[PDB]
This record gives structure tokens, C-alpha cells and sequence, in this order.
């Protein structure tokens, strides 16, 4: 553990485990960690996972910072991740004293894209390598990459985006935030991706023979320092839940559910799929978050309704609140995964072979969706748009959890994905060999 | 795109800064913030800590100015002598500028350290920028001022400006015309080397002033943008808020004269014996003891114990700095006296409160003019200059009663007030222009 | 860049424009180009090109003239009075030009003052050259008006000049043949001028007149020199073809009348009628006010909402300024109505766009017969002089299908643009005496 | 006290000691003061002075001008010269001055400040009205004459030999003179001029100044002590009896050599005066002077230690000199100082060293006020014998008329320090010109 090293993720449980992930793997490999976190915390849930992580890993350790205050309503509504990523920015400077201190200088830091731009000159006073690492897809990150040029090129929306060297992107895919100029989410990627060019290195969470194309197009396309270092490994956080019910499920019999960290749906269309769940007869593991974005928010299972869960009491099991994902989806009974389609979950399931019943909410999930299709790890239908964009059917879903059960070609497919996931992490993996050589690289 | 905020003296020069500077940041580009030590008044210190304090991500940058050196440029006033030597030690600056760790795209100066900032990032990859503090209707005249000067041979009534109506001789100062006084050099130095600024940024609305707007744009400054009403970055601690909020709305009549103008001791008493006469209520602000705030160390025995008596029914007196922007909001004011320095007088067109319009020295007279015009406020020309003339209790309270009541004043103020709040909406022209000029500077 | 070289163009977008492509065409080619200016500016447009063009073209310096005040009678136009008030304050180059760093070795100076300018090129010897903006067969009849109005002075059915295709009087306008307009007289002292010119440039090519060369050339102007077509600056933009972008390649019918408007309401109403009846896809630049940029305010105004909903899917209309030589390069511009203000007419013929004539006013008709003999478009010569006469939509539409229509044209048309490229070649006859021009220049 | 008022003294106590007076004055008349003062002062004493002075004086307001980089007070009067427009900052923040009173020094300097910030302003002259004349007429006779005569007139003032003039001022290649002849011309600017006389001390003396263009002079003499109270200090003096002290000090600089003043030193025993010495080692800095008292000799201090006693450095003098047991005084001239013994009525003996104080030793001749021997001459150019020295020291003590001459002086001297008299009455009328 010689070289020095550090992470800093800003905001949201996407952002926060992955970098965790990452300092967790850059431990094993013979590097010194340090994990930088912001407080106060948006969610009750980041600081629950970044306690144990700790503990977890005496060997690393925790380095905050306390945010100071900030008022600014240029930021439309109020969604508060970007809120807190905002206001890491205010506060970013503070990190200056933190990293004076370091014992053995950090030979390179890890930065969550969001604040490039803010740490860069952090980055030429203290002048520390400094690299980022990706929660997107390659595919949707290729798209982010190749936005400012595009949102130069045209005033108008098209039909098809084209993205140089890849597949044309539907604007289905795409969010509308992202295509108005005026909207400020278009100014925070715009200017980030400028700060990408003083970076060592970008690490995206997929694999090449994943995401073939798009790491590519990357590369021509103005983003040659790109690393797929993914999938990135478990967080080795053992362990916190009791399954007796899923053990006594045979293997592959039990389908689990889950919308992401957030909550993404409406009630309404809520009990739409749980009545079309029922129709399947899948044995299911489902997680439901009451807030959709704040899990401190949460003090709400009334939405699903009182027949259905008496109605299922033998077929399935539900959790409100937060469970193990990744522990989850390794044990042998769950056989299909029908997710929000955020990277982190795609991933996960990837590298653990679970077929997919792709259900995009917003953002860029539609896009990552895209990828599962391709991949051919799982099953999406792209008519099923937005979320409240239409009501999609009871009847029509129970065909498609009908059909993730029922078909062996996609079993054959997402077999194939795990032991081509399995092969990357493996010495010979291209993966495994960027990370050992990004990591040989560092500087005493 | 890195741009730095180069104030003179005065909160009247400092406070416009800070203002953009904040909304500057609130759009998203990097800001710092170029102040000197020491300042001349103690707001002005106090102001940029707290400003600082509340604005984490702005940088402060801040060089002690060498003693005051010079040789020419009579000058009697503390805030233009701060002035002079500021702009004298801008030139020791270029060395730090070039090294800055973000390095800067562009410098917005401000009008008066605007000739010494243009030689200073010639050779540097800097855009210069220059904000303007005051009117544009005064701009014209600045414009006019060499030709003003060379066919001004004869002291007759008022010169035409080309593009607008003439402007009367008694509203141009006196010291403007002389060349040897440091508001004439000053004036004169920096117009000549405006053409070397990208754009001049102006705190007027279209809809304020069409034709200062329209002829400075014909008249060779071709760059103009006006950016107002500047929006407050809403910083504030201390709450001096309670008695207003007993208050009656609109009855209230808000007194002040700026930030470093006095009063004569012949003035003071026939200005509170006006209040008194008036049976308005009213807010005074008193700074009998001069421009400096440090100096000014007296404590309402200017007036004494008697008259605070008589009139604390109807009127609170404050001595020292009041949140000026806050107070005209309140329900309570409905009447404001003013010198009309610029700053004032956009807030009061912001807020909509009726104006009545007094100067006392430089361009007050003029912006003064503006404020009549726009149906702002009420102005009596023959009153003149204040602090070259003296108005008895009877002129002043029939003022101070007529504005008051004007009910077209009240209506005509609102309209300026809705169209000030245009301007600042994404179809308004203001906001627009600004977020046209903040994406140029993305280079 | 060591040689030193001014151009000064005095008023109207037509004289502008080309000169400042004069002067970067220079300062590509080796020269140190100085721009010289007359302010206050008739229009808007001509200030913002020349901010543009100062930042875009930043090696090239800008003198600025300010004109005096002029008060002559006998209102003629606004830019032929802006032409004799930049005649009434020509002496207040002397100052400049003798200040000048690098002297000059060469200045250009627009056709309209020439005589003006003589007394200063023999005081400060500056060898003086000249660029035409009309067409090389208008400036054969510019040349020769003086020779022409000695005889009885009068109409005919065609004048004729020396060695080209005699000139119909329909297509020359009526204030240049009677002796006491004030039209004849500038034109006449002008021409008079040339001989103490070392050179005269003009926008066009030999190929597109070759007759009109030589004919210039075998009476009285020996020294011409055709360095067409201007190449075109640079102006940093484009968010004015969204639909552009949407719509299909050479489908598009560019409608322009210049800077200046042109036909009247009631005629121009047909044209919108005639174009809905053609289908043409279009993109319309329409200018309200004729003459003036700043004197136009009206807006929807001009064709009513009846059309501007219908063709609401097919065509867009910009009120105001665009850029033209942007917009004809686009693939998507597949026609070109024109008023056939000569330097128009050269950038279609650069850009191989196709051209349905429609000449309003002055050398714009005898520009009309160009187009003709040149295969460029196709012309009407009945449509007459602008407002002489109503053209119904019926016979305008016919036109317009007949040019979208018409592949003989088209391949004419290709052909021209392929010429006008080789002149501008390394090898190439206009692109040699530009060249050679600098090679004279001594520093 | 409406009124607002400023000071301003370049260097020595010659000069800021009479501003100081000035100062409290002026606050006893109702005027807001403010003192300006010049930093780093050139003496410890001048510095120690003033801190005494505001803390005495809890009212009387302080600004002051830090200077930016021959005679060191000379000199230093240049300096304060060179850092004048540093003035122009203060004035601007004051709290603004009715008038300002500035030195004559530096009078030319300020001119232009006056215009700028209009400010009336006046001067006050710490030298007597004779001299002021011989530097008030003499721009005039350095350009008509430019010769060396006995004697030289000015033309509505008795005429007072070359010998009492200084040498320096004679030449117009001196530094002196620029400075002298210039200011008296910035004189005009002024809307008054002070000096610290009465009439009757110099009636012929005062009128030539009128008379010679010098018409807004103001004689607001004696000025009033401005003093600390109360220090229980020379109980040497208290314990002897009244008029049996003889007190003597040369200046607020040294004046003469060891040798020069070991005569002086033997003269005084031989003379039997009891006395009070201030004995300055320093020629003309406090900071400077570090010797002890081995000027004298170890035997004078054994032999004399029951008869008098030594001060080596500073004392108070208006203190000291208004005592009972005070008799005599023996002065440099030093025209402050001649004008302190005049109001205090004590005899004086006149010896000066340099300078303005040889007339000034002319005009105690007039007055009656003191002895002097002309002949002694500029310090240290001669030798003056103890034996002869004794003789008129003892004249000082013995003598009759003088102690009548000199008991009407002090008379003379309250009557214009009263209400009724001119002095006091000018200082009533030009508070009242002063305008807010
Ligand atoms: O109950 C839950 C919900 C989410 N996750 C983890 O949350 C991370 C982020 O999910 P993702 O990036 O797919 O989307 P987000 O929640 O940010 O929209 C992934 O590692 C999931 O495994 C989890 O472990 N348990
Ligand atoms: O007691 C005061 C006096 C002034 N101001 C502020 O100072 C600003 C500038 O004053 P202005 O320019 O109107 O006059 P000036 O001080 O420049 O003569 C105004 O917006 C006021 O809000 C204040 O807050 N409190
Ligand atoms: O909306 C317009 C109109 C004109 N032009 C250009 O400006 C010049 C004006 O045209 P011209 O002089 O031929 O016609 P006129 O000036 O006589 O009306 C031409 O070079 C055009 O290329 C332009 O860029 N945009
Ligand atoms: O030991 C001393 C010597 C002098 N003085 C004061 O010195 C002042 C001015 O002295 P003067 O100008 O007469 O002499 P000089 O300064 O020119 O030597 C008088 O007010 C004295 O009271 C004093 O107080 N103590």
C-alpha cells in the first residue's frame, strides 16, 4: 500500500457506492485510500452506508468536509442532488487545508465528474494526477462527451441525434433537460467535459467487449484517456439482512424488483405492475422507496394497498427501505431482475448474469436501457417511454415478466455477459490490467 | 472564463460591484473580486466581509495601495482622493495578475480606474470591461464633455447633447468644466480610452432610458449594455426593521443622502423644521458629520434632545449605515428624498417608491433630470444645489406634502417599478443582454 | 505584413461592405490595413458590421473620422448626404494620416469623394486608388455621362457608349440625364478625378464582362483593374437556419432587396401571394424601412397575418439584417431573388446561385441586363423601375416556376461559379492583380 | 465651540510649544481643535510633549502626517514640505476646519492646498515683532543692497546693526533665505498673521509691520501656559526665599562651549545667586545629547550641591520661572522664552547664542525687562570671563529700577491678557469672524 490515493464522491447512492467500490479495489491492489465525503449528507442512506464502509475498512480512511451555506434559485425547482453537488462547489475550497495535511502526499485523486471544474485549481496548486470516475454508460457518457459541440450545432430537436463514431441516440432516450441550452443542466456537463482535458485518466463503470462501440467512439471522439474499469467489485460490506424465505425458493425462481436508490413511479402505474406481478406468478424479492428521491422524506407500504400484500403473502416478499442489491442478486434462488436501468444496477446484474426486465423511469436510464437490449442481457420495450409520459398495461407487462421467466435464448445471453464479465476481472482482463497499470503508474 | 470585479472607492462604486459580481457567480462563472487596503469609510470594509462570508466560491484579491502621491487634480473630496490613488498603484498590479492560478479571461473595471486597467492587461490575454456606476443620460454628457468643453466659450442657459433634449448649464457641475479639478481629468481620461473595453456595462433598463440608451449607441459608444436594475445579493444580519412595522403603509417618508453626503448646519435645522411642519411620518437618516463614517463620531446632538420629542410620534432618526434596500421595500415607506446618486435612484424605480429629487454635487442634477422624466419623482430645478443653496422650511415641507400625495406619482411610479421587473425576466431585455454577454465570455 | 495600406468607404452598406473585403483581401495578401470610418454612422447596420469586423479582423486598425456639422440644402437621400458631409470634414484626414506610424504607401478611397481627396494626395503624396461597387457596364455609363450630357442633353431609345452593347434609357435612371441634378454633377467631377488615381479596382471578372473591360479601358481608364469577386469576411454565428437545416438541398428560394427596402407595400404583397402559388420553399429577408435601419419599426405589418400563418410550414421571413453570403453558400438555397445591387449580384454568381431579377432603382436595372447576357438568372425588363408600375402574382409566379424549373439556367449557372473560382486561383487573371498590385506598393 | 480649528507646527519646541498654547487658546474660546503634527518628530522632547499635551487635553483632537523619506530642524522643516500634500487626505475626512493656523516655515507649500479645500488660513510667528520686520523687509534689501554696513533700517523701525544679525541670512545663496524671503511672499495668501507680542512691548515694532504691508498682523501675546498639574518636584525649590533662584536655560538645544560655559559656571559662584540650571547637552538634539554633567567638573557640583541644582535635560519653564523663589532668569533669548519672563514679571539677563535672539535681546534692552551686554556677541566667537560675568550677574540681582522696570512689565502685560485689552480682544473677534 505504498502510493496514496483518494476518491471523492459528491452526492447519491449511484455516485457514492461505485467510488467506495473503487477505493475498496484500489486497497486490495497495494494502495493507500483515503475517502473524501461532504457533510451534511443529502440522504440519511449515504451516511448509513459510508459509516459501515469505515468500519468495514480500517485501513482506509474517512476524510470530511462540512459544507457551508448557500441560497441561489438560478437552479431550477428543487431537486436536491444537484443542490448538494452545487453546494460542494461552494464549499470545495475547504478541501485545500484537508489535503495540505496528507502524510504521504496523494500521488493521484478521483473526482466524481460533477466538480471537475471546481478542484481543477485545486489541482494545479497542490498538483496532485487527478482522474474521475464514471457512473454512466459509455454509451450515455459518449453522448454527454459530444453534447457541447451538438448543443452548438442546432437549435431545434431532431429525430435521430448522431453521436460521431456510434449508433444514432433516439431523442426518446435523451431527457428533455438535457437538450434545452437554457437549462442549467446543460451548463454543468457543458463545462465539466472542457475539465476532462487537464484529467490523467477517465474510468467508466463498463468493459469492452460491453460497450464496444461507444468506448471507441470515446476514443476518436475526444476522450482518449478513457479506462474501463468496471465492473467495479462488491463492496465486501458482509453483512446486514435475513432471507430465510428466499432460501427455500429453488434457484432461478425468484424475481426481484427494484427502482433504483429513488423511488421512480406513480402509485397508479405502482399497482399496475403489482397486479401484472400477480398475473406472472414469478415468486418475487421487491424493494419499494415511498420518497422518490429522499430516503429521509420516507414514512410512507400504503401505496401497493392491503389485498395485495395478504394476496401474495406465500408467492413473494417485499422491503420498504433499503437492502443489499448486490447480496440480493448473487444468491442462486433470484433468476430474473427487473431494475430502473441505472448503470450501477445494469452492471451489477451483468456481472452476476441476471436477466434483465428493463423498466427506464428518467434520466439516463432509457439510454442504459438501450445498452441492456443490445447487450442482450435483458428484455426492454422502448414504447413504454418516461415515467407518466403513458400508463403502461397490467396486461401488457404480465406478457413481458412472462416472457424474462419463460426464455431460455435470453438465459443462454445473460450467461454469456457473466463469463465475459468474469474473464475482464481475471489477471489476463483488459480491465483488471488498466487498473494494475493505472495503479503502477502513480508516483511514490 | 475567470472574470475579476475592479472597484474604486465608495459604497456607491462598491456596492454596484459586489452586486453584478454576485450575480455574476449565481450564473455561473468564476468571479473574483479585486479590493484594496486601506478603505476610506468603515461601511466599505465591514460590507466586503460580510460580503465575502455570505458568497463563499468568490475570490478575494487584495493589495494594500502605496500612499497618496500626486501633482494636479484639485481635489477637496475624501472619496475622489481614494480614487486618485487607486488608480496610481493599478499599474503595480500587472505582475500579479499575469501569475493568477486561474488565470483570468476578463477584468470588469470600474469607469474611473478604466484608463490605468487598459494599459495594465494590454499584453495579457484580458478582456477589459467597464461598469458604470451612474445614469446613462450622464454618460451622455460625459461623451459630450471634449465637445462640451471646446465650444463652451459662453456661459448661456444649456448645450444640446446631439441624440437628446439639451440639458439646462445649471445641472452641468462646475467642476466638470474644469479641467484641473480630478472629476474633469478623470472624466476626460477614461472616456478617451473607453474604445479599448469590449462592452460598458450600464445599471439602466431599456424602458428607463430609450434615448440616453439610443444615443450613446449613435454617439461612438457602440458597446453598451445595459444590465439593470442590479439585484441586492440579499446579505444582512442586523434588523433595524421594527419601528417600520408599526408604521401605516405608504405614510412613511424616507430621508437620505447617500452614503457620503452632508447636509449644512443651517440645512439640517430648516430640514427638520420641514419634517416637523410637514406632519408626515418619516424615516430620517442623518450623517451630519460628513463622507468619512469613522469621522462622522457624533451623535444626534446636531439637533438635540428637544426635537426628538417632539416629532418621535411621527419619525424615527437614524445616525449611521441603514439597510437602505430593505427599508424601501417595506409597506410603510411610500415617499423617498433622494440626491439621486444612481444607485439610489435605481432602487427606487425598482421598488416603485415616488422620489423626491434633491442634489447636492456632480451628477445628481442630471439623473435627477431622469427621475422626473421617467414620472419617478417630483424635482424643483429652481432649488438648485444643494450645498451651494439653502431652502427654508416653508419650501421644503410644501414638497415633502406634494409628493406625498401625488396619486399619479404613486401610479406613475409602479409603472417603472413593473417595467424594472421586465427587464429582469428571461424575455426581458436586461437579464437577456446579460446572459448574452456571460456566455461571450466563455472563450 | 510590412506594407501600409487604408481603404475609406463612406456610406451604405454597398460601399461598405466591399471595402472591408477589399481590406481583408489585402491584409491576406501581405498589406497593414487601416480602415477609415465617418461617424455618426447614417445606420445601425454599419456599425455593428464594423464593430464585427475590427474584433473578428484584429491586425487591421480602425481611424475614425468624426464628421462636422453640414446644414446644405437642394432631402435628396440620407447616404448622399452623409456622402457630401463626409466631403465636408475630408481635410480631418490631414491630421491623421500624417500621424500614422507605418505611412501609407497606397489608400482607397470610395469613388464619391475622390475629387475631394485630391488636394490631400498631392499635399501628402499618397498614390490613390479607387473600388467601384457598381457593376464594370454601369460604371461605362458612370464614365462617359459627362461626354454624354455636353450634346443635346435628352432621351433616346438606347445611349450608347463607345465599344459595348448600347444601354437602354429604361434601364438608366432619369435624375442621371438632366445636367442640373445634383446626382450628375458628383458623378461628372468624379470621373474627372480618375486620372490622378494609379488605379481603379471594380468587383467583377472579364469573363462575366469581358466587353465592359475593354470598353472602360479604350476610353479613359486605362488603369482598371477587376479583382472580382470580393472574398468574403468572417462574422462568428448561426442560429438563423434551424429550418434551413430541416429543409432539402437547393430547394430553397432566398429572397433579399438589399439593405435598403424596396418595392412598395401594396406591390410587395403580389410577391407574397406569388409565392404561395409557386410552392417554393423560401427563406425572406425583408427590411421594413427603405432607406434607414434605425427608422424601422414596423413588423407583421408589412404582409399581414393572412400569409405569414399559410406558409407557416414552408417559408420563414427575418425582419431585418442576415447573413446573406452565409446563407446562399448553404446547400439548401437553390434560387436567388434579387434587386440586383451589384454586389449581390457578384456572390451569386461566386456562389452559383441562381437569379430572378428584379432591379428597384438606379444601376440596378443595367446590373439586371448583366445577369441576362451572363446566363446568371433570368430578367424581366417590363417590370420597370421600382413602383413605376403593379405586377400581378399570376406573372410573378410564372417566373419563379420557371426558374426552379428551368436546367439550362442551372447549368449556366454552374458554370459562371466555376469561373468566378478560377479567377480567385493562385493562376488566376483577378487574383494576379491583386497580387501584382501589392508587389507595386513600396514601404 | 462651533467653530473647528487646526494647528499645524513643523519642528522645535521654538515653534510647537507657542502652537500647542495656541491650541488651548483656542478651545477656551469655544473652538473645536485639532492638532497636526509631523512624524517621526525630530526630538524625543518634541515627541514627549505632545502625548503630555492630548492626554492633558482630553478634547483636543490629533492627526497626524507620517513623512515619507544641514540644521536637523532646518531640514526636517523641508521635509514636512515635501510630505505636505499628504495633508490633503486628512483634511478631506475631518468631522470641516473654520481655518487652519499653519507655521511660517512652510506657508509657501500650503498655498495650493488652500485653494483646493477652501480653508482660510493663518500663521503665527513665535519670533518677536522686530525680527519678523528684519525678515519682513528683507526680500527687498537682499535685491536692492547686496553689501555688508554696520547697521541696516527698516523704514518705520529703528534701524539695528548687522551685528545682531545673523550671518546666514545675509547670503543669498543660502538655504535660509529662500526659505524666509519666499514664505513672507506666501504671506499674502493668509487672512491673518499671529505673533507672540503685545503692543506695548513693540509699539514702534508693530507699526512697522502695518505699515510695511504686514497689514492683517495679529499680536495675541502672551499666550497662556498650557500646563500638567500637579507634580510634587523641586522641593529645592519651594524651601528657598522668594526672588533668591536664579534660573537658567539656554534653549531647547545647547548654546555654548564646555570651556565657554565652565566660565559661566565659576561666574555663578562668585555671583552667589542661588540657582535652578537646565543644562542641555545636546547642540540641538535631545536624542542626541547623551552626555552627563562632566562639562562642569566633578569639583563645581561638591562645592555648590547645598546652593543650586543641576537639571540635565528638559524642565518645565512657565512652571518653573512663575515660582516665588524664582528672581532672575537668564536667557539664550529665545523670543518664546523672553516672552514667558515678561509675563511672569522675573528679571532677566540676556545672553544669546545665535540667531533671532540677539534683537531679541535688543527688545528686553527697550523694555527694561533685563541686562544685556552687547559686546559678548554670537556664542562661542569669543571668550567672556568669569570675573566680568560676575559683575553683572550680581547687577541682575542688586539692582533697584529693574525690578520696578520689570514689575510694570508684567503689568503692562495683563492689561492686553484682560478682557478690555486688544490682545485678548482680537482673539474674541477673529473666533467670531470664524465661520461654521
Ligand atoms: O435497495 C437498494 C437500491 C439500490 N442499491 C444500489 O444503488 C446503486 C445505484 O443504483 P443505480 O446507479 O442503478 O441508480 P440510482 O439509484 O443512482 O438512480 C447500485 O449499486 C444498486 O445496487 C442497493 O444496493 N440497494
Ligand atoms: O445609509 C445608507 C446609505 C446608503 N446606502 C446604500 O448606498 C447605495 C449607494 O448610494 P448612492 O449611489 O445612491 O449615493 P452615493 O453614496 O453614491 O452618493 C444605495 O443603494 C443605498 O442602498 C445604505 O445602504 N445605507
Ligand atoms: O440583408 C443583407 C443585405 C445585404 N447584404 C450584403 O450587403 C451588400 C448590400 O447589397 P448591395 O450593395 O448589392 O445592394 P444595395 O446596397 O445597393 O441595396 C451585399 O454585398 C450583400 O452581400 C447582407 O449581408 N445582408
Ligand atoms: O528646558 C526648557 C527649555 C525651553 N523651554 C521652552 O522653550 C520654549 C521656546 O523656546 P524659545 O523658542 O524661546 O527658544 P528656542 O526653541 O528657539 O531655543 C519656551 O516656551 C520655553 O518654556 C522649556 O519649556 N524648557
Amino acid at each position: 500500500v505504498g502510493a496514496h490515493i483518494a476518491l471523492f464522491p459528491c452526492a447519491g447512492m449511484g455516485h457514492l457506492l461505485p467510488f467506495l467500490r473503487l477505493a475498496a479495489m484500489l486497497d486490495a491492489r497495494g494502495c493507500a485510500v483515503t475517502v473524501i465525503t461532504v457533510k451534511p449528507t443529502v440522504s440519511a442512506a449515504e451516511s448509513d452506508h459510508l459509516s459501515a464502509f469505515f468500519t468495514i475498512h480500517p485501513r482506509i480512511t474517512r476524510l470530511e468536509f462540512q459544507l457551508l451555506p448557500y441560497q441561489k434559485s438560478g437552479l431550477r425547482n428543487d431537486d436536491p442532488f444537484f443542490i448538494q453537488m452545487e453546494t460542494i462547489a461552494t464549499s470545495v475550497h475547504l478541501l485545500r487545508p484537508l489535503l495540505s495535511s496528507l502524510s504521504p502526499p496523494l500521488s493521484a485523486i478521483v473526482s466524481d465528474f460533477t466538480l471537475t471544474s471546481q478542484v481543477t485549481d485545486l489541482v494545479s496548486d497542490l498538483p496532485i494526477s487527478t482522474y474521475t470516475l464514471m457512473t454512466s454508460s459509455a454509451a450515455f457518457f459518449c453522448l454527454m462527451a459530444y453534447l457541447p459541440k451538438l448543443l452548438q450545432i442546432d437549435v431545434a430537436n431532431r429525430d435521430a441525434i448522431e453521436i460521431p463514431d456510434l449508433g444514432p441516440i433516439s431523442m426518446s432516450s435523451i431527457p428533455p433537460k438535457m437538450l434545452d441550452p437554457s437549462d442549467f443542466f446543460s451548463a454543468f456537463i457543458s463545462s465539466n467535459v472542457s475539465s476532462l482535458h487537464k484529467v490523467k485518466g477517465v474510468l467508466i463503470n463498463t468493459f469492452n467487449s460491453f460497450e464496444s462501440e461507444a468506448i471507441e467512439a470515446v476514443r476518436r471522439n475526444g476522450v482518449d484517456h478513457i479506462l474501463p474499469i468496471g465492473p467495479l467489485e462488491s463492496y465486501d460490506a458482509k453483512k446486514a439482512h435475513d432471507l430465510p424465505w428466499l432460501d427455500e425458493q429453488p434457484p432461478e425462481s425468484v424475481l426481484f424488483v427494484s427502482f433504483g436508490s429513488r423511488t421512480a413511479l406513480s402509485k397508479e402505474q405502482i399497482r399496475e405492475l403489482g397486479a401484472a406481478l400477480e398475473k406472472s406468478g414469478c415468486r418475487f424479492l421487491w424493494v419499494l422507496k415511498g420518497g422518490k428521491v429522499d430516503k429521509e422524506d420516507k414514512e410512507e407500504e400504503d401505496m401497493l394497498g392491503a389485498s395485495f400484500v395478504e394476496r401474495t403473502k406465500k408467492k413473494g416478499l417485499i422491503v420498504k427501505g433499503w437492502v443489499k442489491q448486490e447480496q440480493i442478486l448473487a444468491h442462486p434462488a433470484i433468476g430474473g431482475f427487473v431494475s430502473h436501468c441505472g448503470w450501477n444496477s445494469v452492471i451489477e446484474a451483468a456481472r452476476l448474469g441476471v436477466p434483465v426486465l428493463a423498466w427506464p423511469q428518467h434520466g439516463d436510464q432509457s439510454v442504459n436501457a438501450g445498452v441492456v437490449e443490445k447487450a442482450g442481457l435483458g428484455l426492454w420495450v422502448r414504447e413504454w417511454g418516461w415515467g407518466q409520459t403513458k400508463l403502461i398495461g397490467r396486461e401488457e407487462i404480465a406478457e413481458k415478466m412472462i416472457e424474462v421467466m419463460q426464455d431460455e435464448k435470453l438465459r443462454v445471453s445473460a450467461g454469456e455477459v457473466r463469463a465475459k464479465a468474469k474473464e475482464t476481472r481475471e489477471v489476463d482482463g483488459d480491465s483488471e490490467a488498466l487498473l494494475q497499470r493505472l495503479i503502477h503508474s502513480f508516483n511514490n
